[PDB]
């Protein structure tokens, strides 16, 4: 995909997920530029899990799967973002056998990607 297209896929990513949840506008737009230092609700984490699981990156466990999200990373991201994903995915991998609930699970995987970008990073 394009980076014009991928930027744009965000808002659908988002609209798809945020009315679900009781979010807080700033949260989500610090989510957006990569910016997770900050104390997240429960709302936002289970938020991260279902873009994740629109991804198909996890499952309704929460559960990182390396191979599928190295698998789609071409539908996901553009071909400008794919040595920094596939980076991300290989140093983050193992993150989710630390937390046991889904949603946690998931938003520290997502913190963990943001962490471990050599470039920017966003959140739908």
């Amino acid at each position: 995909m394009t980076m014009e297209q991928f930027l744009t896929s965000l808002d659908m990513i988002r609209s798809g997920c945020a009315p679900k949840f009781k979010l807080k506008t700033e949260d989500l737009d610090r989510l957006r530029v990569g910016d997770f230092n900050f104390p997240p609700s429960q709302d936002l984490m289970c938020y991260t899990k279902c873009v994740s699981l629109m991804a198909g990156s996890v499952n309704k466990k929460g559960e990182f799967n390396a191979p599928k999200a190295l698998a789609q990373l071409p539908h996901l991201v553009p071909p400008e973002m794919m040595e920094m994903s596939r980076k991300s995915v290989e140093a983050c991998r193992d993150t989710h056998k630390q937390f046991k609930e889904s949603c946690e699970r998931v938003y520290q995987t997502a913190k963990c990607f943001s962490e471990n970008a050599d470039g920017q990073f966003m959140w739908p």
